[PDB]
């Protein structure tokens, strides 16, 4: 993977929240994801994609991953995505977009996803 | 998992889409995808999370996967997640709200993200 | 086009958008939302394409509903966006975003996300 | 309140905002994008709550721009939806839909999303 090394590792978003993530080079995402808002208790497993290959031509990296709220201890019976992308570099950044989705009844679906905007960085 | 049964299996969108997931009973989802938009040239890898034991109050089960869209026969340098739930019963639904980014330079970030509904049904 | 678009629609949840459609691009009009009469109706204004390409495209169009009338006030303001396709099966298809007045900590919980079909028989 | 929106506002790409905020929660002003003088300026409309919670909540607004004037037709509208902060450090944060006229084909690639923040200083 071309940002296998890039990728894998520690970020913080501007919450405050931090994403452990390690990429594989079949572009696998694995990980757990803490949030600073709502210890092992207040981390959540995280599975996502990468592209492995991007072009090589000033783009970012396209990349997702899932977080669902449910651990040993807390269900929040709900789960985010991320879609995004990484761009290198000494500012190194996963910029993403992501929704939100609450466990609701068909009556209250209309009112079950959050959008919002994460930037994560190598440095809280 | 509450929804193991329910979730997996092969689903269909509106756009004849087709989403074959496993549901693992730690709140794993694994499984292909492939687009009627843009064979197992058009099958790619998704990976996501889902609550495994949801609110027992008549709720839909928050779920989430990731698609990035390269293959070992093609690259579009872009991922998909889908946020949404679950609902079981004789008309089993999976309701979703996606977000597809695609690689670019910082200038074109800003057109980077195209934002989508999809409705996955048992019957195509 | 104008004549398209001016009228009345119904979504897929049974609200009722009442909108004229001028011919400088303006949306006006009333909302009424199925979920959360005259206690129940709200201003809406927009915009919208006037001039759409002739090549079976939509047309483009967006508008804003604040939800404070005389009646009541929910501290938020929903904006669609989407496309007006004419025809016997005519549709106003959207994505919609809901932002509540929220503190700086509550923000980020700030924005719902939906799609909305509208179409000229509920 | 009309007083802390009235006025010109820059987002993160550059982009001037310029609305009076009516006491009626009427936006009306103009918009010119960064990206894609009077050629690049474009009519906006929206609302905004006109009495918001005095909680320390943000002032829910939202606003649309069709990207047709007289000089270019890029046959979209852009919805913008978010709050309003005062005091020193003012900010309209949003999130937007930027939905294209498609064909129905194309329709699943018609809307981008995405997050504006202005600021009252560029």
């Amino acid at each position: 993977g071309r940002d296998q090394a890039g990728i894998t590792g520690t970020w913080y978003n501007q919450l405050g929240s931090t994403f452990i993530v390690t990429a594989g080079a079949d572009g696998a995402l694995t990980g757990t994801y803490e949030s600073a808002v709502s210890r092992g208790v207040r981390k959540y497993v995280l599975t996502g994609r990468y592209d492995s290959a991007p072009a090589t031509d000033g783009s970012g990296t396209a990349l997702g991953w899932t977080v669902a709220w449910k651990n040993n201890y807390a269900n929040a019976h709900s789960a985010t995505t991320w879609s995004g992308q990484y761009v290198g570099g000494a500012e190194a950044r996963i910029n993403t977009q992501w929704l939100l989705t609450v466990g609701t009844t068909e009556a209250n679906a209309w009112h079950s996803t959050l959008v919002g905007h994460d930037t994560f960085t190598k440095v809280k």
